[PDB]
């Protein structure tokens, strides 16, 4: 797990986010997507998006962009005691979405992107380690439940 210390700049990190929830979902999101088109396929809501222009202009894009950072923070702030939190989203997204343990690796890859890309400069060596720790726990604990239902 992480220490108190790894959980404090986690949450002083999430403060960054927190100023601008829609405007970093949307990133988070665009970043995914335009990196791994795979990951756009899962969406029926989104797979009319052919330009990042469209995905960028896309107001339900920023609003699940919402949705989605909200339930993650919602997660860090539990530091770790987050069975209740994740197992819903563990499942929903393993045996309602199809999503592979790999995209959410995509995933953490690019808040770690956009963390660094709206805030250069401002998101340091322990800050990036910190944050990685949490994002690599999250993913973790998702696994388990995956390995639980069987799903690839
Ligand atoms: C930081 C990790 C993630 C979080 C916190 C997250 C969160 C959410 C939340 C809170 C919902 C709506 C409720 C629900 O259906 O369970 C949702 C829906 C969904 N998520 Fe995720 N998600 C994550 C990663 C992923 C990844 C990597 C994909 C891969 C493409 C994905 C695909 C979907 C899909 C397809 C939906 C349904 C959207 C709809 O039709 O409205 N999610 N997610």
């Amino acid at each position: 797990g992480l220490s108190d210390g790894e959980w404090q700049q986690v949450l002083n990190v999430w403060g960054k986010v927190e100023a601008d929830i829609a405007g970093h979902g949307q990133e988070v999101l665009i970043r995914l997507f335009t990196g791994h088109p795979e990951t756009l396929e899962k969406f029926d809501k989104f797979k009319h998006l052919k330009t990042e222009a469209e995905m960028k202009a896309s107001e339900d894009l920023k609003k699940h962009g919402t949705v989605v950072l909200t339930a993650l923070g919602g997660i860090l702030k539990k530091k770790g005691h987050h069975e209740a939190e994740l197992k819903p989203l563990a499942q929903s997204h393993a045996t309602k979405h199809k999503i592979p343990i790999k995209y959410l690796e995509f995933i953490s890859d690019a808040i770690i992107h956009v963390l660094h890309s709206k805030h250069p400069g401002d998101f340091g060596a322990d800050a990036q380690g910190a944050m990685t720790k949490a994002l690599e726990l999250f993913r973790n604990d998702i696994a388990a439940k995956y390995k639980e239902l069987g799903f690839q």
